[PDB]
């Protein structure tokens, strides 16, 4: 299955996230070859630096539209992580990879206290920002990758660490490394 790829350096898109992306060369390329193509699937990926990023997560395009200083952002929504396999030139003049789908993650009892424990230190954070409304939604959330998934809108996490939770199909290592840069609220 192939799919154009736009490399992100500032955000990082996790599954159910929804950003606005900044167009550059490389990205409105693959904006465009996304609306042509049949799904409109876009893959985006964390920064390429000496290889193909193991990982990106397949997106829907929201909305494409100009934005302040003149440039032009794009809407996406993350839908699902996926496997990155082999490159090529398509049609456009974008970049395309071959990717398949990750495997779910069933339910493991040490999930739940994994997620139960990351969704405590993630709503004293939230409090401590004084993210009354978000800790409302991050109440009803019991979905783990979902709830992962909140840390990718995180002010106090780096992009790289964001691009680590992409990167990190598994869940219980996902949580564990959640816990410990959450955990970091002296």
């Amino acid at each position: 299955k192939s799919v154009p790829v736009l490399f992100v350096t500032d955000t990082i898109v996790l599954p159910g996230m929804v950003v606005p992306i900044a167009l550059d060369d490389t990205a409105r390329a693959a904006i465009d070859a996304a609306q042509a193509s049949e799904s409109g699937q876009l893959l985006i990926a964390p920064r390429l630096e000496d290889r193909y990023p193991s990982h990106g997560v397949i997106a829907k395009i929201l909305q494409v539209g100009r934005i302040a200083g003149g440039g032009t952002a794009a809407v996406v929504r993350g839908e699902r992580r996926a496997q990155i396999g082999a490159g090529a030139s398509g049609p456009g003049a974008a970049l395309w990879v071959e990717v398949t789908e990750v495997p779910e993650a069933e339910a493991t009892d040490e999930i739940k206290a994994l997620t139960a424990e990351y969704k405590k230190l993630l709503l004293a954070m939230l409090q401590r920002r004084e993210a009354w409304e978000i800790i409302d939604y991050v109440n009803r959330l019991t979905d783990p990758s979902a709830l992962a998934d909140t840390s990718g809108y995180a002010s106090y996490l780096t992009n790289a660490q964001k691009r680590q939770l992409l990167e990190t199909v598994d869940v219980t290592e996902r949580l564990r490394v959640l816990i410990d840069w959450t955990s970091d609220h002296l």
